[PDB]
C-alpha cells in the first residue's frame, strides 16, 4: 500500500469519526483499533481498504458503506467485513457457517393477501458471481463483455416459462431505458454509492437485461453483481413467484459456475447481500402503520424486515406504497429467509387491521 493510499486512508477515518449524526455500518464499526490492523493489507488483485471503505467515506448516508473489490478482501479485511456482517444480518459469528441451500417446502407457504387490499405487487430475486472473475473494480471493459456473452448465451437456452431474450442496456432507447424501470424491471441508472465503488466503469458496456415476455422472470446482467435472478409479478402470490425463481436458479447453476464460499456461501459485490443473496419483498400499502414512515421502518425492523421506497432502496413511497422485504440473508436458509418476509407481511397485515 502506497504512501499516497494510506494518505486518504488516514484522512477518510478521520472524516468518518467527525461525522457525528453518521449511522453507517461502516462508520460504527471501524474502530481505531479495527483500522490500524488491517490498513496496511493488499490483496492478489491490488484491492486495498481504501477500495473497500471509499463509497462509505464520499457517502456518509451509507447505511453500510463496504464492498469487497474481490473475494480475497472478504478475509484479507475480515476484522472490518466480520463485524458489519454480524451486525447487518442480525447474528453471525466467527464460528458460524451459512447453511447448506435448501429452498425448502414451497406448499407451506399461504396467501398473503386473499382480498387483494394490501399487497400491489410481489418479487424474490437472488444474486451470483461467476468463478474466475472479480468484483466490479477490478473488472476490465474486456472482461465485462465476456461475462455478458457467457451469461446472455447461457440463458438463450431457458426454456418454457423462462424462455426470452437478451437486451443489452448499449442500444436501448432513452425512452425504453426509463420505461422499464418505472415499470420496477430494470436497474437504476447512477447510483452514487456504487459509482463511489468504481463498480460502474465501462458503463453501460456489458450491462443488459433478460426477460421474458411476460416479465414475470428476469436477470440484470453486470450491475451491482454480475447476475441477478428474479421472478415477480403484480398480486400476492408468494408461492409461485418463489417457485419459479427455484426454478430458474437451479437451471442456471446447472450451466454456470457460481463462486461460493464455505463460509459465505454464494458471493456477492456488497455484504449485505452474502449467503442466499435472497431478497424477497411485496411492494404494500398500509396507510394506518404508514401515517409515518419512520414509525413503520420501526415496525418492520422488529420482525427483521427493511423498508425501501416504491423505486428501491434510496427512494421514497409512492401513493403509499412501500417496499418490504427481509432483510437478513446470511446464517439463515433460502426458506427461512423467505417465511420471514412472509411470516412479518402477514404479522403487519394483522396490525394494520387492528390500527385505528
Ligand atoms: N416487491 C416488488 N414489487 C415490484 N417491484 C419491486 C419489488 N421489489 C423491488 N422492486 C423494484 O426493483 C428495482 C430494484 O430496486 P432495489 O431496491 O435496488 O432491489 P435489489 O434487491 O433488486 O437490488 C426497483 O425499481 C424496485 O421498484
Ligand atoms: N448492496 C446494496 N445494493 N445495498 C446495501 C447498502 C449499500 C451501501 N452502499 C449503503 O450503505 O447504502
Ligand atoms: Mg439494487
Amino acid at each position: 500500500v502506497d504512501q499516497a493510499t494510506l494518505d486518504k486512508l488516514e484522512a477518510g477515518f478521520k472524516k468518518l469519526q467527525e461525522a457525528s449524526d453518521c449511522k453507517s455500518l461502516l462508520k460504527k464499526h471501524l474502530t481505531k483499533d479495527v483500522f490500524d490492523s488491517i490498513k496496511n493489507k493488499k490483496t492478489g488483485m491490488g484491492a486495498t481498504l481504501l477500495d473497500v471503505i471509499q463509497s462509505g467515506v464520499e457517502n456518509l448516508d451509507s447505511g453500510v458503506g463496504i464492498y469487497a473489490p474481490d473475494a480475497e478482501s472478504y478475509r484479507t479485511f475480515g476484522p472490518l467485513f466480520d463485524p458489519i456482517i454480524d451486525d447487518y444480518h442480525g447474528g453471525f459469528k466467527l464460528t458460524d457457517k451459512h447453511p447448506p441451500k435448501q429452498w425448502g417446502d414451497i406448499n407451506t407457504l399461504v396467501g398473503l393477501d386473499p382480498a387483494g387490499q394490501f399487497i400491489i405487487s410481489t418479487r424474490v430475486r437472488c444474486g451470483r458471481s461467476l468463478q474466475g472473475y472479480p468484483f466490479n473494480p477490478c473488472l476490465t471493459a474486456e472482461q465485462y463483455k465476456e461475462m455478458e456473452e457467457k451469461v446472455s448465451s447461457t440463458l438463450s437456452s431457458m426454456e418454457d416459462e423462462l424462455k426470452g431474450t437478451y437486451y443489452p442496456l448499449t442500444g436501448m432507447s432513452k425512452a425504453t431505458q426509463q420505461q422499464l424501470i418505472d415499470d420496477h424491471f430494470l436497474f437504476k441508472e447512477g447510483d452514487r454509492f456504487l459509482q463511489t465503488a468504481n463498480a460502474c466503469r465501462y458503463w453501460p458496456t456489458g450491462r443488459g437485461i433478460f426477460h421474458n415476455d411476460a416479465k414475470t422472470f428476469l436477470v440484470w446482467v453486470n450491475e451491482e453483481d454480475h447476475l441477478r435472478i428474479i421472478s415477480m409479478q403484480k398480486g400476492g402470490d408468494l408461492k409461485t413467484v418463489y417457485k419459479r425463481l427455484v426454478t430458474a436458479v437451479d437451471n442456471i447453476e446447472s450451466k454456470l459456475p457460481f463462486s461460493h464460499d464455505d463460509r459465505f456461501g454464494f458471493l456477492t459485490f456488497c455484504p449485505t447481500n452474502l449467503g442466499t443473496t435472497m431478497r424477497a419483498s411485496v411492494h404494500i400499502q398500509l396507510p394506518k402503520l404508514a401515517k409515518d414512515r419512520k414509525v413503520l421502518e420501526d415496525i418492520a425492523s422488529k420482525f427483521n424486515l427493511q423498508v425501501r421506497g416504491t423505486r428501491g432502496e434510496h427512494t421514497e413511497s409512492e401513493g403509499g406504497v412501500y417496499d418490504i422485504s427481509n432483510k437478513r440473508r446470511l446464517g439463515l436458509t433460502e426458506y427461512q429467509a423467505v417465511r420471514e418476509m412472509q411470516d412479518g407481511i402477514l404479522e403487519m397485515i394483522k396490525m394494520e387491521k387492528a390500527a385505528a
